[PDB]
Formats: C-alpha cells, structure tokens, sequence
C-alpha cells in the first residue's frame, strides 16, 4: 500500500554528470561515451558565430575531481557536443527519446557537474515542466529507465517568468515553442493530463480510495465535452486502451471512471481527499501506476 | 523558482541492495563493507510471526543457511549476528560501491528518501518523513522489506530507516540501522495500530517560508501570535505543538523573508481556520508538512 510521486532510480544518470566551464558560465553536462552534452547557451545570438571563435580547450569540463580533455566541438540544434578523449566507463545501456506531453520523467537536479536531487515530472500539454530549478541547474536532465536502458528525454535550458521550466530533447529540439535567448517569452495556458488524473483515480482504487465512484458511465464525446470545460485535455479512445489494465484490475470501465471524474469536476472533493490530495493529481501516467502497484525493478 | 518533493539521488544506495534468502522468505539487503543489514524476520515464516522467538530462530542457522545475491554474483556468508531488529550478515566480499556512511536515528518530522527495492533490485526513489506518530507514509508491496531510508548531506550517505512492516491502515514501521523500531513496534503478526497522527507544525511553518520565498504571500497577515496561543489553536487542528526549538530553527526562514516565526504561525492559524478558498499554496490546495526547515533551505538557496 501507499502511493508516492517516485521517481526512476538516478543511479545510471549520475555516473554522466559532468561540469561545463566556458568563459564565465558554468552549467551541466551529460557525459556518454567520448561525447559531453550540454545547452548551447553556455558559450554566451548567433551561435554559428560564437561557436566558431571557441577553441576546444576554452570548454573545461570536470568529471568529479577530474578535468575531461576537449577534443572536438559542434552543435546539434540547441545542443552543443563536446568530443572529449575519455570514454565515460560509467555509460550505460541508453536512447535519446523525445517524449509527448503527458509523459512523466525524472529529473536529476545538478549544479557544477554534481547531482543534488531527484524528482517526478511531467511533460505539461503547454511544453513546460512544474521543476525545481535555480541557477546552475542547466543541462540537468530527465530520463525514465526501460528495463536496463536508460532513455534520456530532456536537458533544461531556461525558466520562464512564471517559474516553470523550458528545455530541449538530447538532440536540441526544444519542447514548446521556445528558444534559449532572453527575450520576451510565455509559457501558453496549461490543461490538465486526463489519462494521468483517470489513472492516478485507478491507484486510489487499487488503495482503497472509493468515495469517488458512482453508479454511471458516460460516452466519450459527452466526457469530452465536459473535459474541454475544465481545461482538461481531451481524452482520446487511445488513452481509452491504455487505461484498459487498470479498468480489467480494478473492475470500473475507463467510461465509468471519466463519469466519476465528470461528477469531480462539476461538484469538487467536499473536504475529502483521493490519495491525500485535495487536487486531481495528473502527473502520473497509467503506466507509472501499473509499475508502482505491481512493483516493477530496474 | 519552483518547489518538488525532491528525494536525494539514489546512486550510492543502488550500489548496495543486494537480495537475502533464508528458506522461502526472500527480502533486501544493505551491503557495506563485508556486512549485509536486512530485517531479522527473513529467518521467520508466515507462522512464526506471530510469537517468534528470534535467539531461537537464529541459533538454529548456519551461514549457507543465508543465500545473498549482489546482481548476478552470490556473496559467501561467513558469519552473522542479530543487533536488535536487525540481522547483520557478514560475507566474505567487501563492497567496492561502499560510499561515506553513517547510522543515524531520525527523530519525528524528519525527512528522508527511499530507495523501494524488490530481490535486491531498485524500482524507485520517492521522498519520506518520519511521522510524529513514528509511521512513514511509504509506497510498499510485498517483497519491499529491507528498502532503506537515507539522507546524502554533502558526500556521506546517512541511512535512517530500515523498512520492516506494513501496518493495517496501508503506512509503515521500520528500523534505524541498529535494529531499534521507530515507534512502539515490534517484528511480529500481533494486533498492532499506528497511533493518531498529527501534522508536522515546523515543516508546515517550513512550507510556507519557502511559498514566501517563491512569491506566494496571499495567506499572509497582520497579525501575529504567542507561542502558546498558537499551540492551543495547533492542538485542536491535531497539529504537533510548535517548540522553541522549531522558532529557533525556523530562524533564518524568518530573517530571509523578513516574516516573524509567530507571525508566520499567525498565517497558520488564519489558515487553518478558513481553509484555503480555491487558492493553492505550491501548486497544492492541502498544507504540506513533509518538508523540513531544512529542506526549504536547501531547495530555495542551494
Ligand atoms: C537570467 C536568467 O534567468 N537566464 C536567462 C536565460 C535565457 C535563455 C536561456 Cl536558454 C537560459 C537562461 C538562463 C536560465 O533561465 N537559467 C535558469 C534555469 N533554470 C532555473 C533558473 C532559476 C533562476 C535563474 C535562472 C535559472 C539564465
Ligand atoms: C501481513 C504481512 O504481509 N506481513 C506480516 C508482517 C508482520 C511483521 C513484520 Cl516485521 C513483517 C511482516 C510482513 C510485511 O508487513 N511486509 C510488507 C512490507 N511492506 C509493505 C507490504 C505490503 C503488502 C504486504 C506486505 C508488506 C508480512
Ligand atoms: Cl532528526
């Protein structure tokens, strides 16, 4: 019993993270194989420009204790690779995933190349990530762990004024219509997750939470029309599928759930809680629930 | 800007989980140095639990009794012993993942991460707090027993709890590292109840500093309070008497913000008497209490 926002072991991920001096800016890096990871935005923009007029050795990167020798630069995007003459011996087995909104991941917090904290985080609709971040924090990144494969989706790069966070995939393409430069940017209005909160309403079931629950069931388009009232993304017959384990274990078809959720939306908790929130908890995908409420080991 | 429930990274505690078997039970181990730390109650079955004799039980073993499995390498028990709740399985390998450790009891409203593991293998790192009532409100299946509990404050690895139990209401009991119980528990299938629980007072303080710190001031007021004014409105909220010890340690929260403690404890009482109103503190319409003044220090400065 028990449900808790658990994050992926960090192990694997603190094994890559290195420190990325250029000039004044320090930030993170991702050290994988003979090749560092890191924003672009640590060389400041025309950044074909100020790339060209760096050499390898004004890049100082620090694996612990020790410095990593520079011998190759380029970008990919917002991304700069930073060729170092060191294989990492700590490398796992590992993908570069860009993800879908929606998606959970853990993020490893770092400032100068060391990790400092772990988290959950999802993939808001509007591109940005609810993180935990200060100054330093660039180049920490987000992965989920498949089986032994450690499945890298996110590297931060900025924080927007209303605190959340913007970054990129592991090959520079940012999440979200942003880009790294200080200019006037806004994170566009959220919408919550529907198949995470339906999900996280499984897990409450599976926990013995029932209050929720109700004799009714509803069509997807009457529940769609509904979610679209409460900045609730819509719900597709996909996220249907997909909650299919759940709605099997749990004996409460995906339609008979959304007409609780339907009756949460219209109505409110009234002073009760689902798995000691007073919210709808939207943040845990239906497979973050599955692998919490059966116990899957990495 | 931003505030997580953030665990600490679990690198160095995945270093040592290892899998213990002793006849059908199977649980987790905590290898460091040449010792293997795991509940004594692997040597129990489901039918000694309810009365078990553990001198007795223990006695019985020899070391190839204890199977222990580092991955995919079985680790040689050549000695063991029993310290309190806990069995300490010395084998013949020290662990070369072993980080700076140290044993460290926690008291109440104190924080940790847990790093749940099922045979010996790590599934997820989540953020914990001692309860005042000296349960942990965990995430744990079957197989979970022996997942540790730590803090890493600078380069050291201090382990605090040893899982042990679910009680009957889904929360759980464990161990600090020596084997003693938090809490009035003990290892066995008797009629055993988590007592009433309260909420963390100086974490909720806590809490609210780092809102503060992070532009949230809606809940703030004009008033302040008296220290034991606010305990006696606390106490019937079943909130945990607020200590000069937790003002002291809410000090600098105090000078950072520029909001007394008392005047701060004002806002709690003001909150804890018309509730939220559809507004959010943190991104959360409940009053959170399993962050340390500690934590909030760390989170919001470095
Ligand atoms: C002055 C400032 O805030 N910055 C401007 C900026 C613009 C574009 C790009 Cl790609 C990066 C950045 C950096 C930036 O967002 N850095 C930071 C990242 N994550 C959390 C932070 C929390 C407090 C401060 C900085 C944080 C630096
Ligand atoms: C009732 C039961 O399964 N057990 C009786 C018991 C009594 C005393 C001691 Cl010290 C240990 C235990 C074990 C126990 O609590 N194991 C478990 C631990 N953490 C979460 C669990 C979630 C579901 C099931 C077991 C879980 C086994
Ligand atoms: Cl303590």
């Amino acid at each position: 019993s028990g449900f808790r926002k658990m994050a992926f072991p960090s192990g694997k991920v603190e094994g890559c993270m290195v420190q990325v001096t250029c000039g004044t800016t320090t930030l993170n890096g991702l050290w994988l194989d003979d090749v560092v990871y890191c924003p672009r935005h640590v060389i400041c923009p025309n950044y074909e420009d100020l790339l060209i007029r760096k050499s390898n050795h004004n890049f100082l990167v620090q694996a612990g204790n020790v410095q990593l020798r520079v011998i190759g630069h380029s970008m990919q995007n917002c991304v700069l690779k930073l060729k170092v003459d060191t294989a990492n011996p700590k490398t796992p087995k590992y993908k570069f995933v860009r993800i879908q909104p929606g998606q959970t991941f853990s993020v490893l917090a770092c400032y100068n190349g060391s990790p400092s904290g772990v988290y959950q985080c999802a993939m808001r609709p509007n591109f940005t990530i609810k993180g935990s971040f200060l100054n330093g924090s660039c180049g920490s990144v987000g992965f989920n762990i498949d089986y032994d494969c450690v499945s890298f989706c996110y590297m931060h790069h900025m924080e927007l004024p209303t605190g959340v966070h913007a970054g990129t995939d592991l090959e520079g393409n940012f999440y979200g219509p942003f880009v790294d430069r200080q200019t006037a940017q806004a994170a566009g209005t959220d919408t919550t997750i529907t198949v995470n909160v339906l999900a996280w309403l499984y897990a409450a079931v599976i926990n013995g939470d029932r209050w929720f629950l109700n004799r009714f069931t509803t069509t997807l388009n009457d529940f769609n029309l509904v979610a679209m009232k409460y900045n609730y993304e819509p719900l597709t017959q996909d996220h249907v599928d997909i909650l299919g384990p759940l709605s099997a274990q749990t004996g409460i078809a995906v339609l008979d759930m959304c007409a609780s959720l339907k009756e949460l939306l219209q109505n409110g908790m009234n002073g009760r809680t689902i798995l000691g929130s007073a919210l709808l908890e939207d943040e845990f995908t239906p497979f973050d629930v599955v692998r919490q409420c059966s116990g899957v080991t990495f």
